[PDB]
């Protein structure tokens, strides 16, 4: 039941290992799409930024040079305002992109990256160890055969001998292949139990390194996933700052009407009256 | 009381028609404040748009290429859809600003100085109209009072006059300038007529004109009002947008944790436990 990486990853031919060995690794590069993302995205909202203050540059200017008359004007200044304060909004925002979240995750992609190749390497050099070992067994199993059929074959030959130099010859070769062979037996049950051994080993430590991964993804997915509200909510600080702002020229917008205009400046400049 | 363009600009020396004519004429040219603008600004959005349309293309391209799994894949095609949402709005709003408050802006300015060139020339042909005629009766005083003196000086020199082509001529000559007395007077009086018939005609058509010039601001402050509007509408509906994308982003960034995607991928792909 209950799963996890430690839990549902035992193959006996380590399949699982390679599984998540490839999963890791793949969310790895995986975060190089929001990475970029994140860069490309702050370089676009400085440009932005700095292009619409070089606009209301060009506004304010323009409204020195071409003056104008009572609300009208101070409706122009409302404008004015209002645009220079999304123009500083969007360039804080472009700086929060490139610093605290394109920076930060670039980094934590690095040292992820650093964790995963120790792990892997690790991981290789363990599980080399039981195929070495393996192999090992399989061989001399190969060579003690050898040598108890060899013995075989001498002592069936035995009573072919006819001098006594052969005689003597086929006992030496007799004894030497009746020493191999007790010898390969035993060097065979010890290199066994290394074998068995590391069969353990591995076991013991695939169940604390298959937690190491868990970790790894584990930590990965969060920190993105933290990266990414922090993005949605320095974004939400902008949008939510600018309806404001056009919630302030539209509330002064209605403030007026043509005919105050008209009232007011005919108080100020009228030459006088007809009788 | 009661304060308008008709009704307070009535000066001895036509000073409030220069300062009216004056008033209209730079607001006319205050628009190029906002026509330049609307301009710019538009031309903003649609590189804005199209950037972060090529930002979220190359993030299109990597997330399929980079593949990554569940939830945190989901979110990343969260993040490519809200942003696409975004880079069409501010297309959708350079759009609306470039043609139909930047185009109706610049075409309704061009038609307000038309109208300005036309009621400017009109003015001025009807106040010179009074100046020519006022010039005209000084001009001809001046020669009724120069023959009236000629006259006088003539009879008061009859009697110095010798020969009888000495009288004669005299005689002559006091005729002919009791004729050019009597004349001049007769071609003042009737070019004093004239001229307060003029004086009455532009108090008739000024009462009018001025009607004509207040209509033009009106129209002007008016309409620089709606656009403005219009201007603040188009851009409030982008950052409404923008925040309820924002807002489905954040929904989803908590509607999981890390812990839901370790179980659940090693539910789908797991090699076996292990006993």
């Amino acid at each position: 039941h209950s799963y996890s990486y430690e839990a549902c990853f035992w193959d006996p031919n380590d399949n699982g290992v390679n599984i998540l060995l490839g999963h890791i690794s793949q969310g790895i590069r995986s975060c190089d799409s929001m990475i970029l993302f994140f860069k490309q995205r702050s370089e676009l909202e400085k440009d932005y930024a700095r292009r619409l203050g070089a606009i209301t540059g060009k506004l304010d200017k323009d409204i020195g040079t071409n003056m104008d008359y009572g609300k009208l004007n101070e409706t122009f200044n409302v404008v004015l305002s209002v645009e220079k304060a999304r123009a500083q909004s969007h360039s804080k925002q472009s700086e929060i992109l490139f610093r605290q979240i394109y920076t930060d995750t670039k980094a934590f992609a690095a040292n992820l990256q650093a964790r995963y190749t120790t792990l892997s390497g690790k991981i290789e050099r363990l599980r080399m160890d039981k195929f070495n070992k393996k192999k090992g067994c399989e061989v001399l199993q190969k060579k003690l055969q050898d040598a108890q059929i060899r013995f075989r074959d001498l002592q069936l030959n035995e009573n072919n001998m006819i001098g006594a130099k052969r005689v003597e010859h086929n006992k030496r070769e007799l004894l030497k292949w009746e020493s191999n062979s007790q010898e390969y037996k035993v060097q065979l049950d010890v290199l066994k139990q290394e074998y068995k051994a590391s069969q353990k080993f591995w076991i013991h430590e695939w169940a604390q390194l298959s937690c190491e991964l868990q970790e790894m993804e584990n930590a990965r997915i969060s920190f993105l996933q933290s990266k990414l509200q922090q993005f949605a909510t320095s974004s939400m600080e902008t949008y939510i700052l600018e309806q404001t702002k056009m919630d302030m020229l539209t509330n002064h917008l209605n403030s007026f009407t043509a005919a105050d205009e008209i009232s007011t400046f005919s108080k100020e400049n009228g030459t006088g009256r007809l009788k």
